[PDB]
């Protein structure tokens, strides 16, 4: 899908998992994160049309998204484990990449 | 859907991943595993219908999952970079998770 | 070192994590846990010196270091945020791991 | 040590690592590359003398040396399966990471 749209879905589902109450409503909020984020993760924000597909501000752009996934998936580990009050809480500190990249190409 | 099912995807993309030609076959492959691997992560293995949910049993069998995930990620960043060789021999490499689970839990 | 001794190191470490106060000691517990970690990672347990080098079990075993390293990690990128409570929380979710390879190999 | 000190480290051990012929030889650099990076982990490089501890810029320096450590890891996984030439491909694949940070913050 088309980047903004990636980005609706991580902030929504991201909200989803704050106010969530059972396993399987955080899971499944994860597992669309997780599909937006390897979505984007292909995408040339606006700030970087200019610059080639190759260059290292290009590749630090999706390693950020890498970054992003790592983390996503840590928290599917515990929502998987049952322990969903630690995987909201892995869904919290996970502010520090969505911060991290805007500041830079946002 | 069924573990069978996603051990069954697994395995096709892998082999799609080795005949592929172009970089945007490999990402689909690619990106097909870690979804198969992500819904296969929650099932029970028949070798373990009588653990506990929360026995080291199942945890390790879920711990195979979140490493092979990982793996295919680290083979999509190659795939994004443009490195479709890289992102070939890396699908090539993570055959030591599916046979270590394999002679554990199949 | 050894493997014995490795562990000993893991398990004093992670009981100084649980105790800790500030910043600098569970980043300097969570530094001797990596390295100890890595230094087991290339040792042969005594219930597999019988299997190859390059058996699926060996392959298996260090696969378990592999895993127990990315969480010290991820527990060292909380502390180096100044996250001295969500490290030390990481590093009592890490348990996990020892439990699932202890009833494998130990 | 210096962020100075941990990043001639750094490239001190890539250049053994691509002249190596033996697994030890291999082993022994990324070991030394995982602890200096993460040493540098903690350093607050010139260009962001003036920033917050916690602002954005410093969580993303950090990141580098995350995500850094990981491939470094997962160069490790790869020689101690035994697999030297795609320990040292690894190695070769990770200077992404490094020009990436060094385009943003040397
Ligand atoms: C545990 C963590 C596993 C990992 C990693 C992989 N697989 Fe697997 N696989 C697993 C089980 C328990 C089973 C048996 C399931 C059952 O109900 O019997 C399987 C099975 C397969 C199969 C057989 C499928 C069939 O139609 O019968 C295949 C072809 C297969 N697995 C492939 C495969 C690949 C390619 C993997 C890595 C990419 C892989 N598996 C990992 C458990 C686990
Ligand atoms: C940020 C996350 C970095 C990553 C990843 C890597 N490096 Fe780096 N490096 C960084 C900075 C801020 C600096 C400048 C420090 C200063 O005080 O000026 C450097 C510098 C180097 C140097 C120059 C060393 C010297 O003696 O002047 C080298 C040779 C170097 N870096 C190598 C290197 C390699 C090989 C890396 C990946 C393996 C790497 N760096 C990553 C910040 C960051
Ligand atoms: C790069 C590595 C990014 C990461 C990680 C995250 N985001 Fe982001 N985001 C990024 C860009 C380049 C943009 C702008 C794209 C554009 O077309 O202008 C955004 C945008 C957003 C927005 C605003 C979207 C809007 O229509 O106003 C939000 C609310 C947002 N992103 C949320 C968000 C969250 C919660 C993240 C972490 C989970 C996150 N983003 C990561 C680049 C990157
Ligand atoms: C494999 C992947 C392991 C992981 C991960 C952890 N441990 Fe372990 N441990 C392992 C083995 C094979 C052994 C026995 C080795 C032997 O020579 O007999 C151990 C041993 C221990 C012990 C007991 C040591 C003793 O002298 O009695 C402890 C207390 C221990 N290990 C702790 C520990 C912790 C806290 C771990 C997680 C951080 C952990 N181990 C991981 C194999 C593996
Ligand atoms: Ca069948
Ligand atoms: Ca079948
Ligand atoms: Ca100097
Ligand atoms: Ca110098
Ligand atoms: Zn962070
Ligand atoms: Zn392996
Ligand atoms: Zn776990
Ligand atoms: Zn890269």
């Amino acid at each position: 899908a088309d980047l903004e749209d990636n980005m609706e879905t991580l902030n929504d589902n991201l909200k989803v998992i704050e106010k969530a109450d059972n396993a399987a409503q955080v899971k499944d909020a994860l597992t669309k994160m997780a599909a937006a984020a390897a979505d984007a993760w292909s995408a040339t924000p606006p700030k970087l049309e200019d610059k080639s597909p190759d260059s290292p501000e290009m590749h630090d752009f999706r390693h950020g998204f890498w970054i992003l996934i790592g983390q996503i998936h840590a928290a599917l580990h515990l929502a998987n484990e049952g322990k969903v009050k630690e995987a909201q809480a892995a869904a919290e500190q996970l502010k520090c990449t969505c911060n991290a990249c805007h500041q830079k190409y946002r």
